[PDB]
């Protein structure tokens, strides 16, 4: 069965065209919709189909048409389509990915394993130049976890997906505090700022990374102010400094407990850099974190820039040092860092 | 610092009056709005205040207003207030409850523990009371787990709570299929149902009674299919007639033998427990069993006995009270449910 639709696609000229798929088949449901597979017949690529129930513009669609990158789901093309009356659905047509960080996490915990450290670098390292290239156009994502992580289990190709939650933060537009999913959000959100600024991307990010060395969620809470007081039990309690920083117009109730220290969070054996990266990520002032671009830089990522660095399975490494003026802009000089020698393009 | 507002009683006549409190303190934000906890002036007792965005009547108000059930967190009072400029709020004054079974939960999962079984029974009772006493009304909770059940640890009294998701289940009235939370959501929803009924909350339930009997939560799926998936790895592939039990109208998924109830938890697991969470956990809707039939499962024999006791050697919460109403699905399961010695 082929099905042909008139599609824009997602990058280069704003020019519909016709576009016929095939082997349609549902992969899920959610709150916005419905999600399929399908087969592109011109290329015989699979993809995936977010079909989206749309008074407003749609700012999922405004958001990817901007974005191409290898560490983000590449919209191919979108098109329009009705259900009952006055009833209109986003299509968009995606990159199609067969795995999950959630998945792999799931698997080791199951096996009662943590995931080798060199898979935690590598999916780390790409969630971080898929954040720095997203915070280039001011969009911060909002909803960074390891169901949108998505995996191609053979070549260990991350790409970040689901901009359901994105939008571009303009500094003095205010923004809803109760955002992120809730085990990966940023405690600035949980004390109400409405100021917010990117940086709540980097403290999900240090969540995924301290859950894939620890095995599980770091700070599995509940409703209310639980989940911050599960935060309190590793950072300790915030300074009042602290506290104005995350929300300047914090509306005063939590326990007062001194920081456990953060080598004894993880596991014996896990590496000293690792433990220092979380402690960077994971901080309540949101201008101390780290940016994206200084986290793929950091010590942590060393073993990835070994040219004599290979997967477990023999298979070369994705590639991880193409890198783009989008992600370097905030700070050219360090390219230096992330791309050595053996990497460069050369002048030919 | 007294607050007094003008609040409608939750049940009883719609006459408003005046209603008085103290120490005010914010216990959560959530995505409908606030959520406070307070005293009552006059009596002294701790209240919850969930603070809602409204706009089309309230239909939490609307159900919440019907329902009085020592298992379900009480309506005292509703009223009206104004954070968002042109905005009205509905107040929802609620029974207040220190813990949940989530909390309960998480705290002897991290000690290696599992929860002990006459509390499981006691929780997992209470909880299918609640179910009988809402479905009697027709009344379909629709999140039901570990967070919404509402846990006083000292007289281990149990109360479902949150009726966001709640709805008056209507033949021939299409419901949204995405609703649950997804850990503990029927494979009827998974499988895009709209003419589902209440069993969708004993799915729930079961799953929570599975969660308690093995220490986590026993479907842990990621987005999509693969819920689905998680299930079959337990209850194997569904029949053709099953599916068709689960939606008679219109995915990917491998053909795996069911995996018997007896390896899925842990060696010393109470048999009486796994044939309880066989009948809840069924493909399909109409051989779980109702919430009333589980109340008179044999597992919760032990509760009825009338030298049981809790372990602090309290007395057991009130079990036995059963009303009209709440036996109205099979009233002869009386004869169980409320045991010679509760009887006058
Ligand atoms: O409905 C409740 C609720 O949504 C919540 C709730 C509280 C905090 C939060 O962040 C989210 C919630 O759903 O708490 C309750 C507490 C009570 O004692 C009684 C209740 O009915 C609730
Ligand atoms: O954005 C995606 C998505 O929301 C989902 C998704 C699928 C099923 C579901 O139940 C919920 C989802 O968010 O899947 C994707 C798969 C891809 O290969 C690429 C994507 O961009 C998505």
């Amino acid at each position: 069965k082929v099905t042909t639709v008139v599609a824009t696609p997602g990058q280069g000229p704003d020019r519909p065209q016709e576009v016929s798929y095939t082997d349609t088949k549902v992969i899920g449901n959610g709150s916005f919709g419905v999600v399929y597979q399908a087969k592109l017949c011109d290329s015989g690529e699979l993809v995936a189909i977010k079909k989206v129930l749309q008074r407003f513009k749609n700012r999922e669609l405004q958001i990817m048409r901007k974005l191409d990158h290898c560490n983000i789901v590449r919209l191919r093309y979108f098109f329009y389509s009705s259900g009952k009356k006055d009833e209109v659905y986003l299509n968009l047509v995606l990159d199609y990915v067969p795995e999950t960080v959630y998945r792999v996490a799931r698997h080791y915990s199951r096996a009662k394993q943590t995931l080798p450290v060199i898979y935690v670098k590598l999916y780390m390292y790409q969630l971080f130049r898929s954040l720095a290239y997203i915070h280039s156009f001011g969009i911060c994502h909002r909803d960074i976890k390891p169901q949108n992580l998505l995996l191609d289990p053979d070549t260990a190709v991350l790409k970040l997906c689901d901009f359901g939650s994105a939008k571009q933060l303009v500094r003095g537009e205010p923004n809803v505090s109760y955002i992120c999913s809730r085990y990966y959000r940023a405690p600035e959100l949980i004390f109400g700022a409405t100021d917010y600024t990117s940086s709540i991307d980097v403290w999900s990010a240090g969540c995924v990374l301290a859950e894939l060395l620890l095995g599980q969620p770091i700070f599995p809470g509940d409703s209310g102010v639980d989940q911050l007081v599960e935060i309190i039990k590793v950072l300790g309690t915030p300074t009042r400094e602290q506290i104005r920083e995350m929300n300047p117009n914090y509306t005063e109730k939590f326990p007062q407990i001194k920081a456990h220290p953060w080598t004894k969070v993880f596991r014996p054996r896990t590496p000293p850099e690792a433990i220092a990266l979380c402690s960077r990520l994971l901080e309540y002032t949101p201008t101390a974190r780290l940016t994206p671009l200084e986290a793929c830089a950091h010590s942590f990522f060393d073993e990835l820039r070994d040219p004599n660095v290979k997967l477990p399975n023999g298979r070369d490494t994705p590639a991880l040092f193409n890198f783009t003026t989008q992600e370097l802009s905030s700070n050219p000089p360090l390219a230096t860092i992330l791309i050595p020698p053996h990497a460069r393009i050369q002048a030919a």
